[PDB]
């Protein structure tokens, strides 16, 4: 089994992740918050991809009310977050780095995230073409993915 992780860091060089301990992180709004979901590996063909990322105001990824941020490997901003992906510019394929901006509240983020083999079988997330399309009633779907988390909450404050 391969396992993935959501984590923070301090800035967009991506130098080290904030750990346990230092969170609650404290941004403001409209301020980037610069995550990445990774593959703890060491197997170079993989290609790490995400589903769906999205807030909570509770610690528990299924409680409600939540925002949406990523939706099907695409930016999603009817909720309010604006998200920048950052390509790398060696083992590139093993996470993805992206920015988030919102626009006193505790949040919880989280992620759905898959593995792509290069195969038939890959997920049709493996290739996908932003934006991404809203879903009808019957489109509703779950890949196989799973879902990371943060270690703890951010604290946004208003400017």
């Amino acid at each position: 089994p391969l396992v993935l992780v959501l984590q923070t860091y301090p800035d967009q060089s991506y130098q080290r992740p904030y750990r346990k301990d230092e969170y609650p992180l404290v941004r403001y709004l409209r301020q980037p918050i610069y995550m990445e979901v990774k593959v703890l590996s060491n197997d170079p063909n993989i290609k790490l991809v995400l589903d769906d990322c999205w807030a909570t105001s509770s610690e528990d990824p299924a409680s409600a009310p939540q925002w949406q941020i990523v939706m099907d490997g695409c930016e999603y901003e009817l909720d309010n977050y604006r998200t920048t992906f950052h390509p790398a510019g060696a083992h590139s394929g093993h996470y993805q780095r992206f920015d988030v901006k919102t626009f006193s509240s505790l949040i919880y983020f989280h992620c759905s995230a898959l593995i792509c083999n290069q195969v038939s079988l890959d997920s049709p997330l493996c290739s996908v073409t932003c934006p991404a399309s809203l879903r009808s009633n019957a489109e509703a779907n779950k890949e196989d993915t799973m879902t990371v988390s943060l270690p703890g909450p951010i604290l946004l404050l208003s400017d």
